[PDB]
């Protein structure tokens, strides 16, 4: 039984109803940046004593703090803003959010309703603008709607297949007094008919029923996978079937367990890559076949029958036709199906080990490689080491860029949600405001940001946020003084013509530039640099036992490259794996 | 005559058709920030040798500076971005180019044809997302379109009510090769038709007969003016009417004229508001009735006679019903009224001297005035004294908030386009990279960045590109350490309650954080720190004689308030002249 | 009901587009593509592995046949009143089978769709998605002009027929044999049917007719006919009746029917709307019992 501030039958500002429509869902934590067209709304949240404000210094920095929050806890992410400029700043984390299917609520102030379409001050149609990149919006033109959309907007939020949702509030709602009713019916009947049943017993059993006719099945795994840690790891036990993961995916299996064929893609491994191309089944769980994962889509798994278990039916048979399809939550079909499969054991013998040595020798003649040039810091290396002293428990948070896949590729997630990185709008800048909403999220865990030089100026201003926070967030900066990835298709493609990559300062050329120390030491927040692949081991464990904020700036060579590729529309006979940005003897 | 790089009938990569229609449209300067969608146009750019990229460290610092470089010059402001993320992080700048009325032309990679609509790597419906933040966009879906469109975008951008036009552009366009046609006919048939005709002899007789019959008149001026300086000037001398001016409209007529009621509105002077309220005339040119202006509409010149000269048809009766209206530019209509005024001189005999007197009284009993307590200093202080070393010739970028109003206070611009500030959006953050741009406009030019410390931070990133591209930028930054217009409508109307409003750590509540000294040396920028009122003087001499950018911090008492104030929706008997975030004794 | 609906079968479903696969239920198997092609794929399989396959489903369609001969279409003869079903069981006979029909909307729709056998594809053309009523007449107008040779009969309500009434003077104009099976229930007969069973047969602006006039058929459709200088006849007892249809047949060129059909009827089978197999109606018309 939930405890108002309010009499129930007093009147209160429609700013402390929305503020109370937030308790009621269970809110402990919102990312708001105050304006003067969400001021009642910022006074409200004071009278709350049980919703926490972590203020960041941009807006973009609040919903990406509000996603790490979410991605990193599976509860809906909460940021506020102001009307305009607010509003705006929001847009990119919409549009993150709703690509990489990230539970998510956010609530932007308003001009007064009788001014809107005046261009007032600070005015934006930002329901307008962001109807197409959040899962759903409103605009609320009266007080006594604030509980009903504040209830359908956390419901919309966090079920189906997750997403934003937008709440416009006008000023004037915000001031008017009212009695809410909490016990308004959600209007969502047609979102309601159309969510995804329990998978029948009829499906899952065809499945099974393919699973023992095949003879080289590989689990396809991705986002969707998330909260099926347990059910997707008895499955495995059950069918010893090998497991690629997406970009979403990761940390869905462990990957450090001998099953697992970690990243497939364009930046997958040889052998994960490999298995999809020869398999004859293929288990599609919680993935939307990308074209990052597929690259040429005529020959992504040309000879493999498809299954596909999707909470969107929108996702199946949009890229690719399945043979056999499922559309509900993953969960439930891995339990109905590992019911099925410890039952009829002994009766489907199921064995796959002539198919596990065949990928086994790939994984043994093609692993993930890196190159130690003298003392110079391998990126690839240093990101092991944090894996090794961290006992792959931390949770990792990066930008978008070279270092985004090296922290894919060698760092072994234990759990999903330790790994957090925008994947399908591969926003840069995200890496330290993630962190800090899954520090916030996560208090007793040791988070950390991995970011690039580039992805890590864009958003530096949140260091300060850090700092008054008192979070305990560590950024591993890998700093190659580029624009990596970008840098590294111009080497690849356009015979190493560079445009615009360089971020140093071309007058003090062999200068690390910026100084990120600095900038560290501007927020009061302890940091040192690292050169020598020597001390590399002492600086990382330094970091992570400094109790409180910590920089570490890695400095790297540019020319390292992320191998192996698989160029844009290729396929896996196009692979790439040897070469970097260094000219032979 | 303009000359390619290319023979006339040699095909080439769509990029480079692009980068050539901008050459062609007398593009100089770009702000471009790189991705794998608009790599082809970036690779484009480094063969232009006639065109300069300003690379940003983020793409809203990249269309501010946009913003900056046009306003500060009237031509069209050119910012590019990559697809998805470097899409929406331009958003905010769009919106404000389009309240503010600013030319401008943006450039966004997209996802090839064939993909877009399927959820994409970093794909983002962009044009989508912005119709309703633009004058107009586009989405290229031929190779052939390019030259048209690039002309009709700039051609939008610069003419009738100048604003934001988005070109949106798909890789496979980019790298597609074919022979461009430059003489192609633009498509606008409509907007044509509806281009405003110049100003008929009738509708300028009859306003010049309104202005012998009136006897408080007064010139209601703003953004609209920004290319009538000489005829602006050339009116009031041969009518010797009083000048009220908007936030936008500053420099147009010179601020230390004796004719000059400086700025009207919610922050306006006392004797300006007082002029408008009084006045039995009203002569509103290039202004848009704003509710920051106008506060309560019924009562906003209750008694006057309006006049209202606007190049937009749809700005004209929308929130007041004028008595004359003329639709075309304000600058023609200026040259016939002059025309006409000068040879019925004679007979027209005008004479406001009674009128002047009357409002020179409230000039006198109710001037702009600030309070000195003890060492600390004022931040009108501060300001005044950059007019005095400056001697008024500097160009002023400013963030949003307290520091901004005190900016169009306390400095005197003498012309047009010294004033760089957002106004109808309010963005903060836009003050740093406007002065880039500003300053990549105007490479002779003081250019000074006036600041507040949580607008400064927003985009603090950008210092990197000021020291890269060696921009003598100097920011005055008046640190109160609070969002500090939020913070004075808290002390007013809120009991002065602070919700999350102080930017400093409060666990070290006495020291200024962050350190922006730190922040600047990060980026190699020379800065300095002053306290006292006594050291204030030599502080920013010394940033004005240091070559290249250089940071001030300029530490200011938070309880300073912006005075006078009319509260939102008011009348000018509801005007605030007293008072400020202090108790008394 | 889609619960419901083929609850124990494995659903195999093969459409050209991939936006209609699993929008409304979930197919075991699906296919995106041709039908066509799909149809020839399979055909040289199932020839090819013939008599490796063994399929025969007497058994199934023993059981089907069963239901076929227990509960098949049926209409009653009250008098000498003309059963708008026989009367369409009429034309498929006189015409062989080998009409192009169009209709309206409504009863004399389903009639239209239950009691002629149609040979081939593109002889059926009937608004079934939006339902339009007014469609049938101008329908016939295209069909005669794309199938000059052919026999083409409007299968018409009276409701349906007047809305775009005035296209008679097109189809004199062009000189099309479009013929106009009129079927005359002096209703909005489904709405009618609705009423009867769902609203305790309280009417609703469903009838059609002069209510100063009630028993004489308004509007005169002949006189409609006429005016468009084509000819027309009205046909009320089902004696009359194959003769009055051959007569409408064999006259060249344009041609009107009226058939006067007791408004009682009601179109049978019927699954009431959201309903189950179990919820079918399977006998009952508008008349009241002795
Ligand atoms: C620089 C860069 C490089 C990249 N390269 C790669 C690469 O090499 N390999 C790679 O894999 N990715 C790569 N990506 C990421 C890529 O763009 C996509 O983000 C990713 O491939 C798609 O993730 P996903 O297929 O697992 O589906 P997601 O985007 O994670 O979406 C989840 C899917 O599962 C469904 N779903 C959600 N919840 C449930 C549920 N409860 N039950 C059932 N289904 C559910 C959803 O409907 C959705 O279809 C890269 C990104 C960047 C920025
Ligand atoms: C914190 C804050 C406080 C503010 N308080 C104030 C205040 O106290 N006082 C104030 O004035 N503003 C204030 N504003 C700014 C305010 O929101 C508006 O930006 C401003 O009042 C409107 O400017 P404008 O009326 O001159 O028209 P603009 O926004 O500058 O638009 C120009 C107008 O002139 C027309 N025009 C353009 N070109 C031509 C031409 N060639 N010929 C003829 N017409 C043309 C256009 O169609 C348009 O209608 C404040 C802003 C902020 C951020
Ligand atoms: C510019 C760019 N991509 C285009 C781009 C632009 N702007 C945004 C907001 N996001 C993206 N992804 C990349 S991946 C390079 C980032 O470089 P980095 O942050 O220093 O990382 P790294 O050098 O390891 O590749
Ligand atoms: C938060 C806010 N307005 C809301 C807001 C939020 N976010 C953006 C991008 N813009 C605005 N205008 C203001 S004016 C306070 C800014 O404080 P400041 O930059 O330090 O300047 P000052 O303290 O002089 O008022
Ligand atoms: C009113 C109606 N439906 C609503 C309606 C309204 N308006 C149009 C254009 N179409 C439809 N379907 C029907 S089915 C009754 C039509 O009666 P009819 O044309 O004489 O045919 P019948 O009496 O056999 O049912
Ligand atoms: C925090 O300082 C400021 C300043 C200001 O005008 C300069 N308005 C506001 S609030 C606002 C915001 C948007 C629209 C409107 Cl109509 C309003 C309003 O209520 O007046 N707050
Ligand atoms: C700069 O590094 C990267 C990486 C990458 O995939 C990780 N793609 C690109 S380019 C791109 C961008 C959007 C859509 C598409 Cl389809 C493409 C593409 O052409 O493949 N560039
Ligand atoms: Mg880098
Ligand atoms: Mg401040
Ligand atoms: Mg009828």
């Amino acid at each position: 039984t939930f405890i108002s501030r309010f009499a129930p039958d007093q009147p209160r500002k429609g700013a402390d109803i929305l503020v109370e429509a937030l308790e009621r869902q269970g809110v402990e934590t919102v990312f708001a940046y105050p304006g003067g067209a969400s001021m009642e709304i910022h006074q409200a949240l004071t009278r709350s004593s049980s919703i926490r404000n972590v203020l960041p210094r941009h807006e973009q920095g609040g919903v990406f703090a509000a996603e790490g929050y979410a991605r990193s806890s599976g509860k809906p992410g909460i940021c506020i803003a102001t009307s305009g400029p607010g509003a705006t700043n929001l847009v990119s984390g919409l549009a993150d959010a709703l690509l990489d299917s990230v539970p998510l609520v956010a609530i932007t102030g308003q001009v007064p309703r009788r001014m809107i379409g005046t261009d007032a001050f600070q005015e934006t149609p930002i329901v307008e603008v962001t109807r197409s990149i959040t899962k759903h919006n409103y605009l609320v033109m009266d007080v006594e709607d604030i509980p009903r959309i504040i209830e359908e907007a956390f419901f919309l939020a966090t079920s189906g297949r997750p997403g934003p949702v937008l709440v416009d509030v006008p000023k004037d709602i915000q001031q008017q007094l009212a009695i809410p009713n909490w016990e308004q019916a959600m209007r969502l009947p047609g979102y309601m008919s159309r969510m995804p049943k329990p998978p029948e017993d009829s499906h899952l059993e065809q499945i099974v029923r393919l699973i023992s006719e095949s003879k080289k099945p590989v689990l396809y795994v991705g986002g969707g996978c998330l909260n099926s840690s347990d059910e997707l790891g008895r499955f495995v036990e059950l069918t010893g079937i090998p497991v690629a993961s997406t970009l979403m995916g990761l940390g869905s299996y462990p990957c450090d367990d001998e099953l697992s064929l970690h990243m497939l893609g364009m930046h997958g491994t040889v052998y994960a890559n490999y298995a999809v191309e020869h398999s004859d089944l293929l288990l599609a769980f919680g993935v939307r076949f990308d074209d990052r994962v597929t690259g040429k889509l005529e020959a992504f798994a040309s000879r493999a029958k498809i299954v596909h278990i999707d909470i969107d039916s929108a996702e199946i048979g949009k890229n690719k036709t399945p043979h056999v399809s499922v559309c509900g939550d993953v969960k439930l079909a891995l339990q109905g199906m590992n019911k099925v499969l410890e039952n009829r054991a002994e009766e489907l013998k199921l064995d796959f080990g002539v198919w596990r040595n065949e990928l086994n020798v790939q994984k043994q003649k093609f692993p993930l490689s890196f190159k130690t040039f003298g003392e110079a810091i391998p990126p690839q290396y240093a990101i092991k080491v944090l894996d090794e002293l961290t006992d792959g428990k931390a949770i990792i948070s990066t930008g978008v860029g070279q270092h985004q896949m090296w922290a894919a590729q060698f760092y072994n997630y234990k759990k999903p949600r330790q790994w957090l990185s925008s994947g399908g709008l591969g926003a840069m800048g995200f890496g330290l405001p993630a962190a800090i909403g899954a520090s916030v999220a996560n208090p007793d865990a040791i988070v950390v940001d991995i970011d690039g030089d580039g992805s890590f100026i864009m958003n530096v201003q949140e260091l300060a946020t850090i700092r008054v926070e008192n979070l305990p967030v560590k950024v591993l900066l890998l700093n190659n003084q580029h624009l990596g990835m970008v840098m590294q298709w111009e080497d690849r493609f356009y015979k190493a013509n560079r445009a615009h990559t360089f971020l140093g300062d071309p007058a003090q050329e062999d200068e690390i530039f910026p100084n990120m120390l600095l900038f560290a030491a501007a927020c009061g927040i302890p940091a040192a640099r690292v050169t020598k692949k020597a001390d590399l081991r002492e600086a990382i464990q330094t970091m992570l036992d400094t109790p409180g904020p910590y920089l570490l700036d890695v400095i790297c060579p540019h020319q390292e490259h992320v191998l192996p590729m698989i160029p844009s529309g290729g396929t896996f006979n196009d692979v790439i794996t040897e070469g970097d940005g260094r000219l032979e003897h």
